[PDB]
């Protein structure tokens, strides 16, 4: 029972606010920023977890962005799909099914990101999920 | 510890019937109307839950499709993606990866659905996949 | 609580290797032959589990691919989303977003994997997400 609140801060100082519960074997964590809404009987609001160039390591392989993070829990999670929206530097956008997990290097917490290739570079991956991470511990 | 059953009841008095486990914080749901089954060592059956216009709120934008609810329980989930068929009234038929959230707008519950474009108007949603969501409570 | 050690095996004797938690009502389940590792800065490596055309039953409909499975537990799963790669017999490869279930037929567990149609006839799928079900019991 009850559901601790968390964060991770990123390179450029995003705060990725969550909550979880361990129970143990058990972790259980979701992000908390991004919770969509209804604003109106035609309209539901996606909200967005923004990530910037400056928050992945550069240089980058098949398009798989490593988010290096400070502070929460060091998880090796399985491997969620998301919504993403791919946002280039010439500001054309893709959506698409993403893949997320969450791993540990180092001492660190990293969030990796996956999606498809786009035809430029990319200024901002927004993630448009709510998204849970059940993990079990060792 | 054990699984209770529950349902929801759509605009059109559609029955989605669940089971589920509160554990709180904790609140595990799985719909129950669709678990596909292997009837030969050639053939595995993939079962729908069914949709129509009718319990979607009319009109919809960005292919997203509102499903409000009634009965069952109040739960914000994170979204999960899922196996969709989408069936337009020329009754041409695409199969795409939705995602789904359950959400509470007023006292109520809603189902969230969506999708990609489609070249047409969208007759009936089906969704193929077996359906889990993991909540947490507050 | 703490993780237990399991194993499917598969036609060709390939051994999937699992970790598990019962809490019953609840069985949650994770796949653990190929987490994703962080090598190098620049570099993230997935993992495969690499299944053959050996381990699926002939013949195949709707890019259905039925793994027959011995051992381990009797589940049937939620769907999840994973991301494959399916290699033809012509040796082109395609990445898909696949489905994934655990099911039950006869006595046996089967796993249950779903993609896309592909030109040509598969080799094998190699599944690059790392895996977890989430399972309710009765």
């Amino acid at each position: 029972g009850r559901a601790t609140n968390g964060q991770f801060v990123t390179k450029t100082a995003k705060v990725l606010r969550y909550k979880f519960v361990r129970w143990d074997a058990l972790l259980i964590i979701q992000f908390i920023d991004n919770i969509g809404v209804i604003e109106n009987p035609t309209f539901y609001r996606n909200k967005s977890i923004e990530l910037r160039s400056a928050d992945f390591l550069s240089p980058t392989l098949n398009n798989t962005y490593i988010v290096p993070l400070n502070g929460g829990v060091r998880v090796e999670s399985p491997t969620i799909p998301v919504q993403l929206e791919v946002i280039l530097e010439n500001n054309s956008s893709f959506i698409q099914v993403g893949f997320v997990r969450l791993t540990v290097k180092n001492g660190n917490p990293h969030m990796i990101i996956q999606c498809n290739p786009v035809p430029g570079n990319i200024k901002m991956i927004k993630i448009k999920s709510v998204m849970l991470f059940t993990c079990l511990i060792g």
